[PDB]
């Protein structure tokens, strides 16, 4: 069975690894290749801080809540492992701040120690009257892509740098199954008017006294259009930009100033922090993830496709449950191939 | 009024600064000098990680609970200030772990967000069945001594390196008031059989993914004779040694191995952490702090003394309330000097 995974961000690499681990067998070996136009450190996944946190609103597809919890439980089970440093995986606590009262999120029982903030805690944040505290996990995107890449490479998965122009192009080279993990660019291989870029910009700063994340919200202005601060292993991410429809892969000074001034109002100690770097990326925004099989006609043959794209601002948070779901769909293909 | 403060750890410098700020006036200037045998980075204060946390047991003198709370409230009021980075001051959350249930500490309402740990949190710690989570503050000892030293120096307080052999020696040089802030060595200037060294040893390690403190307890073996892990700004402190009566200022390999093996059992990710440094210091253990006035006969004159020593494993935690108390005692001296 020749499988091609298109895409080498967290979704494509985790899906490739899950297909291999579940379905590369002694009596049915797979040949798996990854085709991608960009690899680490140059994907969207590489821009993400990697905090596990779904959106505040309930997902349109309720299975996505399961996939996020599966990812959390999976990662939590390994956070105290000696492997965790190579994954970029660690525990972190922090604040979610609101102007006024809001209902609890659906994921409040997935994270550890979820509670409302107390009055004395809220006194630390002059602009916010309500919020949460909990403990979650960070899975840093660059690190984890590097780790996934090493695991794939040691299992014989080969990687090729190319921009694919069509599913037919890949089918003509002999793929029996294509897994489409192309993030925000999926529309170029098959039009999808529900998929749009949600452009974000972040700054990385040296602020090693910051031991908590701090996410603020202004839901009417949209998720992530409010300051956020997320300590990583080496540096702290500052952000708070979400611009639907904007395809400019270029840091801009207006968004720089929005991020800096908003995060320094939130946390005045950041005025002393050295700015290390700045990045832009495109969240693959869709009303729900597209995670589903399709049969495509590709010249003289049909080809099986699994789509796995549209993970918005939560691709690291949900990737493992999606990758397991994609591998289940792959097993349905194999079961049907026996019954030819 | 000529004042000599003996001692340049956190107690002596904070007391000197509080006396200056409260009682150096236009119509009554003070001349304040600090005499010390060791200055930063070579004091006990420099060895301390600086987590605000009193002992678990209630203090013999209940005023000490007030002094600790005053210190916490003072520091918390400045933690989001642009001055905080120069003090070495930041917020941190973390765990206190026990084998079995224990009553809540008296300071549970001083810290932020105090709660019992949940079952799923306790599942992360195989050896512990009970514990707490809260948010506290770190005030790093070296940094804060440097900061106190700059504040004193800009106010004209002069520092002299010397070992003082007696209070009479200092009185003969013309001191009207001596403030005795000599930590564990106070017994050399006036015998105090209740004051003893509580020797500790720590290791500093590069583990920047550690965002929480983790303190374990085995109360029958004594406070701090159980593993602890405390992230600082740059490095993580590992410890867990408290040896009453031991005056050896020398890191030893047996205590090294106790610390390392106990902290790596607590947190297996530390097995990958690079060891940076190792230090020994002496906690000034006393059944209560000695914070009180004495009149001493010093040859032809009497001299006023304020004692401020005996702060055990909590000198950073309590220092500001003690320093304010010492300055109140200093004001009683001035009031009596008017009534000569
Ligand atoms: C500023 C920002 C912060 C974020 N923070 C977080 C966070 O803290 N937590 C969280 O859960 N998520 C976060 N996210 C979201 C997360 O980054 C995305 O959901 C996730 O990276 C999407 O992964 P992906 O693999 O689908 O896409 P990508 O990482 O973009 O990978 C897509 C791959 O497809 C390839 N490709 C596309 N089209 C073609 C083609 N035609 N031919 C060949 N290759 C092709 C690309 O080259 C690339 O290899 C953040 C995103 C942004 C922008
Ligand atoms: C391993 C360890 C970890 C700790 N962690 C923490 C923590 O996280 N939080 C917390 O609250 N506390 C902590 N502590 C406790 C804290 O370090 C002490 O309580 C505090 O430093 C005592 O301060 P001090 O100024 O009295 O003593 P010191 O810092 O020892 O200063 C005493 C001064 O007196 C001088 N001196 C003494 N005798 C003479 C003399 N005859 N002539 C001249 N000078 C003299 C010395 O040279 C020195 O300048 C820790 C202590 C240890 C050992």
């Amino acid at each position: 069975m020749r499988v091609v995974v298109i895409g080498a961000g967290v979704i494509g690499l985790s899906t490739a690894l899950c297909i291999h681990e579940r379905y590369h067998s002694v009596l049915q070996p797979l040949d798996i290749k990854v085709y991608a136009d960009r690899f680490t450190p140059l994907t969207t996944t590489d821009v993400a801080a990697g905090l596990w946190q779904p959106y505040l609103s309930d997902p349109n597809n309720p299975q996505e809540a399961d996939w996020s919890q599966q990812t959390f439980d999976y990662l939590l089970s390994h956070v105290h492992s000696p492997n965790a440093e190579n994954l970029g995986l660690f525990l972190i606590s922090g604040y979610n701040l609101f102007h006024e009262a809001i209902p609890d999120p659906s994921w409040k029982d997935t994270v550890l120690g979820f509670r409302k903030l107390t009055p004395r805690e809220l006194d630390m944040f002059p602009d916010y009257g309500y919020g949460w505290f909990h403990t979650s996990l960070i899975l840093e995107g660059k690190n984890y892509l590097q780790w996934l890449t090493e695991r794939l490479t040691e299992r014989g998965v080969k990687f090729f740098q190319r921009k694919v122009e069509s599913f037919e192009e890949v089918a003509r080279e002999g793929a029996d199954v294509i897994v489409n993990c192309t993030g925000v660019w999926a529309g170029a291989l098959q039009r999808d008017p529900l998929l749009q870029p949600g452009r974000g910009q972040i700054m990385k700063v040296d602020a090693p006294w910051m031991k908590h994340f701090i996410l603020t919200h202004d839901p009417e202005r949209g998720i992530y259009n409010s300051p956020y601060i997320i300590p990583g292993t080496q540096t702290v991410t500052l952000g708070g930009i979400f611009q639907l429809g904007n395809w400019s892969e270029l840091n801009n000074i207006q968004d720089h100033n929005t991020i800096w001034e908003g995060c320094c109002r939130l946390e005045p100690t950041l005025k002393n922090a050295r700015i290390i770097g700045e990045r832009t990326g495109f969240r693959p925004v869709r009303p729900q993830i597209r995670l589903e099989r399709e049969q495509l006609r590709t010249g003289p043959s049909n080809t099986e496709v699994i789509h796995n794209y549209g993970h918005g601002g939560y691709g690291l948070t949900i990737h493992w449950g999606c990758a397991l779901e994609a591998a289940k769909l792959f097993g349905r293909i194999l079961e049907e191939k026996k019954l030819s």
